[PDB]
DNA sequence: TACGCAAACGTTTGCGT
DNA sequence: TACGCAAACGTTTGCGT
């Protein structure tokens, strides 16, 4: 069709073609003559015939684990409103941690062309590692690990183990001996290396963790709101809990609310994300903030460079989690004792 | 590089490509060596190439408003789950209610020879409207509107009048009489269509809605806040609430919380959407749902169809909210007079 | 029987003059 | 000076035989 405008032009197609990429000079005339049938004639220059030349998409993939969750699709927003500014297309995919549907999407991916691969699948088992590997040559960046798992990659590190020492802190410094937790999938990092991060804070205080008393979540509400239930539904219980994450602690203040208990009043609870919204959790949920745009924008601007710049090199960005006091804790029976 | 395959394993490019497409017989020996090169030439069939040629990218695009917004991040996931089950890719663009940011998604996406377009504008003003129908070329379906706006388009309704209403009525026979609202943007549907089912309802039954007592909110939980803050921050006040979004409520519950008001003891809150967590609200969240999943499915279906089917005409699907009993709402004042 | 030739899809771009 | 020719990018597919 770009024929079709050089002809009601009376131009060449290679004229036509200058002019609406500005790659060369062009006659005024000449080039109103175009704009003028390039209207008429309705026209919108076909990307992937010019894809098919240039030899790039000018596209980004982001091969997600879902995209409902209030953390990701944060994240997500942050990614898509980055490749619009740089005029890039956002190709989103939601693999459940699924390898089969990984595989798919994987696969799909490369062959739509996507010029690069934006990586959060939560859990990376030695499979998912190796398909990853088999595509070295989409350049890629991982935003989901604690340390640089692979090689052919670029990496944004979130300093979650350093977030999760935090959030034991506050609790340890507020008066709280004893405390429990709800931690997410140990197949993660969110999960796993929060969750240390947290006993680490504990051992450097001597307080020690009874079993009974870590419940392990999904990051979903639900499996807050099981946990909490459990932990606060026994003989013993403790006076503070640390939940994992924020969406999780929603559901964590659920069941203390239907068992009648009183946050922080009774229970005292401190989250981890700090989302959009948890300030509007009843109470106002204190909690460790992950700084999520930065997170996305720092992601794709890595891999633009690999991009453009033809970088070949690995390369690792660290992140910093910060805490963010609100009203979901209490002053502990140690507070005065310090 | 099919050039590549076709030497490695000594037979012509048709050859690999009917193997690999399966678009004709191929003898199992040959089929054998075509898949080896396959293999290790490491071959990833172009897209890009093929979509040239045969004229569709198998690809849909989503012109959305925003992601984050719980409401629409499970639209979303609904239909990203719909694309890939029957193989297309999906290409997300926000526009923020911006329109120079959508005449370029739009733009963008047209290039990018999207084979259909999912619209979910939120506002759709006349420079909306048209921008959309000069791309009435490409088959595509709004998921937003209450009525059908337009002719060039298909469209998924979702009878949030009907929804609006039934709030209404629940918080009537609920032996309420005095009832508050927040209701979302008046140019959205969501936003006034929900409102005018509501009014209908008092009206029918000769409860007036002091203006003092209804105010704007913009979905976002923040707006939620300071409505209900607004609304019991007054002299004389309602004894139930109608907010148009369970986002807005969770706003509207953490308000009233803070100025020591008991939910639904002291007041009321029915909500709408039926989001996802809104079970975990505290207290659990009375609503109306909207059914997203449906929605989504719907939609992409009505799309396919227009695509593989080349339907001309527009089609329109309703689809039907229903009351969802939680426990934010208590008997009112009224309950035993009836 | 089972397969190959060559044109075409819509662009960009190296040389020209 | 300001522009045009033709090849190429990686596929599918109508005819062949
Ligand atoms: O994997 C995750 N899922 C949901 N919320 C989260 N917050 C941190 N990590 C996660
Ligand atoms: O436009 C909207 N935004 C957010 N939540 C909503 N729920 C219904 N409509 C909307």
């Amino acid at each position: 069709t770009i024929k079709d405008v050089a002809k009601r032009a009376n131009v060449s197609t290679t004229t036509v073609s200058h002019v609406i990429n500005k790659t060369r000079f062009v006659a005024e005339e000449t080039r109103n003559a175009v704009w003028a049938a390039i209207k008429e004639l309705h026209y919108s220059p076909s990307a992937v015939a010019r894809s098919l030349k240039v030899n790039h998409t000018k596209s980004i993939g982001l091969l997600a684990t879902s995209s409902e969750a209030a953390y990701f699709a944060e994240i997500i927003e942050a990614v898509e409103k980055n490749c619009f500014q740089k005029g890039y297309t956002l190709i989103l995919g939601n693999a459940w941690n699924n390898l089969e549907k990984q595989r798919a999407y994987l696969s799909m991916m490369a062959q739509k062309r996507v010029d690069g691969l934006l990586v959060m699948c939560s859990e990376y088992p030695e499979p998912l590692l190796a398909m990853l590997e088999e595509y070295r040559h989409i350049p890629m960046v991982v935003m989901d690990w604690g340390e640089a798992k692979a090689d052919f990659t670029d990496a944004v590190i979130d300093n979650a183990f350093e977030g999760g020492y935090m959030a034991g802190r506050y609790l340890i410094e507020r008066g709280h001996r004893e405390i429990g937790v709800i931690p997410g999938p140990l197949e993660q990092n969110t999960g796993a290396g929060r969750l240390a991060g947290f006993m680490k804070a504990m051992e450097e205080a001597m307080i020690k963790v009874p079993e009974s008393w870590i419940v392990q979540g999904d990051f979903e509400p639900e499996s807050g709101y099981r946990a909490m239930q459990q932990i606060l539904s026994q003989p013993h219980r403790p006076t503070a809990v640390f939940c994992g994450g924020d969406i999780m602690a929603m559901g964590a203040l659920c069941a203390a609310d239907e068992m009648g208990l009183r946050v922080p009043q009774d229970v005292s609870l401190i989250g981890y994300d700090n989302v959009r919204n948890a300030r509007y959790f009843t109470p106002a949920l204190t909690t460790i903030h992950q700084p999520k745009d930065s997170l996305g924008e720092t992601a794709f601007n890595m891999l633009l460079d690999r991009i453009v710049n033809k970088r070949e090199e690995p390369q690792s960005i660290e992140v910093h989690p910060r805490l963010i006091e609100r009203r979901s804790v209490a002053d502990g029976p140690f507070r005065d004792y310090r």
